[PDB]
């Protein structure tokens, strides 16, 4: 078997790949996703891939394994876009990133807050601070409702209505069409982060050939149909 | 005395700032600044104001007093760009991001891996993701010889030649004119982070008269000469 584990998010097209690589091949693929601390144990015992949705968050988590694996080993495969996701109809009528700062709106955001790790970590002052207007950026956080320490977390906020607005990916839109309304933001502000994998020391061969895998023409239109992209 | 703890960095003009209050008020302000493990356990006794070198490792940092301090109660007063700093004299003729993604070039960057808090966390990845472009991010990456817990890491190896190019903040390269030179990063792709404080419950008069000195016109004329802009 080959066994991955990572956060959520890139494991909706990673069980898609799976899915099809091991109807074909005869190879076992498992994708096991989540906080880091639903799977950290086990997969300190058989995870032969570490998935990433983010470099930062790779890196971190990929460093909490020692020995098993090598952080220098993360490979960038894809990248996708940061998005605004609005409550169904968006009836705040947000615009983008911008608005959210000069509107009275709820917004959550993943941060890993040094204790968790999350590809949320950093996005949102990027953005923002892309405007280059300090009242802007404190407009902007003001609204900021929920720091979370996972996608997953901010999910649940805003499937409760606890938020108006959730900063994340385009592939939680992708994965999720029945959730929220996707607004893109501003292209001189948006910030890409990239999917990613590391494959363990001494790692098998089957593990090698999924590896490979993901690179592939088929593995390519399953991530383009999630909104991750190459170019 | 007012006592403030933070990262090294916004500490040189930090610095300035408190001898030109001191000296006109009389009220003594002590800038304390590091590592976070070496003012951790001193902090949590006197700590009157924490300083932040950007939100997420602010969040961060302050997360770690618990209920010493609110985190809802961070306040980002400037920002500033990253910038590259090469060694004196740029021998390699570095010309931005993508030039050192083209190159062969050793480069320091400042992650945190989820176990240290510093500003560099998410930094590189959010710029020269703005490529939109998987081989100009892997060619990046594969250039990145270290990946170090904070900036004053950074700042040594980039002392000892141990790397051709430091991602890093103007404000080091204001504070050290000597160690190397500064390089412009494309405007499409530089990312821009903040200067914030956050005041203990309970903060003494005086502590919140010397936040509110932060943002005097006195104060504003010194973090300018760092290059923290509002503005």
């Amino acid at each position: 078997d080959v066994n991955l584990y990572g956060p959520g998010g890139p494991h909706t097209a990673l069980k898609d790949i799976a899915n099809k690589y091991s109807e074909k091949t005869g190879v076992k693929v498992n994708v096991n996703f989540g906080p880091q601390a639903t799977w950290f144990e086990k997969a300190k015992k058989d995870a032969d891939i570490l998935f990433g949705a983010s470099d930062q968050s790779a890196l971190a988590i990929a460093s909490d394994f020692g020995k098993d694996f090598n952080v220098s080993k993360i490979k960038p495969l894809y990248f996708r876009e940061a998005i605004i996701l609005t409550q169904k109809g968006n009836p705040l009528k947000i615009k983008g990133l911008k608005d959210l700062a000069n509107k009275k709106v709820r917004i959550v955001v993943p941060e890993g807050a040094g204790k968790s790790n999350t590809s949320g970590t950093g996005v949102w002052e990027d953005m923002i601070g892309r405007t280059q207007d300090i009242k802007t950026i404190q407009n902007f956080r003001n609204n900021i409702v929920a720091f979370v320490p996972n996608s997953g977390s901010a999910r649940k906020l805003f499937a409760q209505d606890q938020a108006d607005a959730w900063i994340t990916w385009i592939d939680w839109s992708k994965s999720n069409p029945d959730i929220g309304t996707a607004v893109a933001i501003e292209k001189d502000l948006v910030v890409y982060r990239t999917f990613n994998v590391i494959a363990k020391e001494g790692a098998s061969k089957e593990t090698q050939d999924f590896i490979a895998y993901l690179s592939s023409k088929e593995a390519k239109e399953i991530f383009k149909k999630y909104g991750w992209r190459e170019h």
